[PDB]
């Protein structure tokens, strides 16, 4: 008489279907050979949004394989943060819940001052701010690494790995929201910002993109479920 | 009567991963929508299937996109055309002999990576292939999985980065590296293993390929999947040459 809450948050697809560890509130897919997510998808709710981050100290998820994980020693001394894709914030309603973010599954290297602690830090309080006056909110969070065209006249992908078992540095980060704002009704929010210093002022909307461009860029295909013609705003437009 | 259905005849030692997995005729493939290439690839040989039947040719074949996956993540004849690379099939048209449709997909796009042509696809990985088929012929069962590698270099910084091209509209992914992993079955359930990683780039041909040995664990670590890992330890009887 209840959903299970894995199929309450995968309501509008999975973007695809490897690896994936459904947690108390989160569903994650876990890439072995970045070490990192592949994506991670979270459901929010006014009443979800309304515990401690402190009693929080990353670990392993050791229900993958051993010789797939990351570890602590990987981001130590590495000059990035451990980026939660899953946000702490987004989880205050249980211990476990909020803990579960700390897994370094749901962890990638990220830019600490001027991106996650900071300009993404913003996104993701975009996104609280706008699902508390929504009905439903669905957001997708994940890592990318797009090609820059070089000096040759050739386009390569280029990324930092860091520790031990070399953990993909993301070149980018998207992130998508869809926003219920009346029954069966949906406002599309897709970002994508470069995993990099970004400048205080600089606006959100300023990294917005087709969701098109995610999908591509990532190999998923996000919010497959959806209906188009339910859209009645995309990207801040119409 | 109870002789196998073929692909879970490939497969018996298991799915190295279950991503985006495309079952063709003769051989099992699972295609990744980033790289626009496969992650990995697997057949099964014997001497009989190394038998060519008569009429059969690599002749009328040429490459196609697989139209079966969604259209962002396809690759396409242009992505390599003029590009510098070969349509470097992972899954090797000269292991699949019996049957025209057979052969024929393994000019599926989705089996192509884009590799160094002259001295590595037509030369040194060749000669790969052609040894992996040398053995085969005197084994019982052959298992043959061969994937692409995207692997790190250190830099002048002292950090360590991935880097590849990405080619044609479609970014098709260059990979760094290659890996084959081949188990075969000398007696009843004995098996003898071998494990290469080869760099997508010139390799001189007095180059002996068992100078590309690396141990198993190497392979899915830097590959990202578990290759034979139903495998009873006991069975093996031999890995790279030693035993």
């Amino acid at each position: 008489g209840s959903p299970s809450r894995s199929a309450e948050i995968m309501k509008h697809g999975y973007p695809g279907f490897t690896n994936v560890r459904t947690y108390e509130d989160f569903v994650l897919s876990y890439d072995y050979k970045t070490r990192t997510a592949h994506w991670v998808c979270e459901h929010l709710t006014p009443e979800r949004l309304k515990v401690d981050r402190k009693l929080c100290e990353a670990k392993p998820d050791i229900t993958f394989p051993q010789k797939f994980l990351s570890q602590n020693t990987d981001y130590k001394c590495s000059g990035f943060d451990r980026g939660a894709l899953a946000a702490a914030g987004n989880h205050r309603k249980s211990q476990l819940a909020v803990d579960q973010t700390f897994y370094l599954s749901n962890m990638s290297p990220q830019v600490g001052r001027g991106f996650n602690r900071d300009k993404w830090n913003d996104l993701e309080m975009h996104c609280r701010r706008v699902a508390k006056k929504m009905i439903n909110s669905y957001i997708i969070t994940g890592p990318l690494y797009l090609p820059k065209l070089e000096g040759d006249g050739k386009k390569y992908i280029k990324y930092q790995v860091i520790g031990d078992n070399n953990v993909a540095v993301p070149t980018h980060f998207f992130k998508v929201a869809l926003f219920e704002v009346t029954p069966g009704k949906f406002e599309l929010e897709s970002y994508i910002l470069p995993n990099a210093v970004i400048e205080d002022t600089v606006e959100i909307s300023k990294f917005h993109v087709p969701l098109d461009a995610v999908e591509r860029s990532a190999g998923l295909e996000i919010f497959a479920r959806l209906d188009p013609k339910s859209i009645v705003k995309e990207n801040g437009a119409k």
